[PDB]
């Protein structure tokens, strides 16, 4: 099941408005690699840093995964309004994570009227598709 080429997994960050540091989600396996969502506030204009991390703990320096993904902050009210952005990147030991330091504006995601924050909880979602070595077929 960890050999799959794609997957969609979520990560909820509680007490979000108080977040003053980086938090990391448990791994989700795709192409036998552990993928994670990394979140953190970035700096008077504050923004949400949202990144996709792949196999960062590995000592190995010969692994690589070409992947495209949809980094999305879910909107509890109107899904049509779920905020998402796409990435494409070659993950490997020197660049094991990719995303947006200015994914979205802190004031907007933490606005109780915008639909992204509920009971101070914000949910992140990532749909990732990764390649893998194989024959030409």
């Amino acid at each position: 099941t960890s050999w799959r080429s794609e997957a969609t997994f979520q990560f909820t960050v509680e007490r979000f408005s108080r977040l003053s540091e980086s938090v990391l989600s448990p791994p989700c396996f795709v192409r036998n690699l552990p993928w994670k969502i990394m979140v953190m506030p970035r700096f008077h204009q504050k923004s949400v840093g949202f990144f996709l991390q792949c196999n960062a703990e590995s000592d190995s320096t010969s692994w690589s995964c070409h992947a495209q993904a949809v980094l999305k902050i879910i909107n509890y009210r109107d899904d049509e309004k779920s905020f998402s952005r796409r990435i494409s990147h070659l993950f490997f030991h020197k660049e094991n994570d990719w995303g947006f330091s200015n994914f979205m504006a802190w004031s907007e995601v933490t606005d109780p009227e915008k639909g992204f924050i509920d009971d101070d909880k914000v949910t992140f979602e990532v749909f990732v598709q990764a390649d893998a070595p194989g024959g030409s077929r």
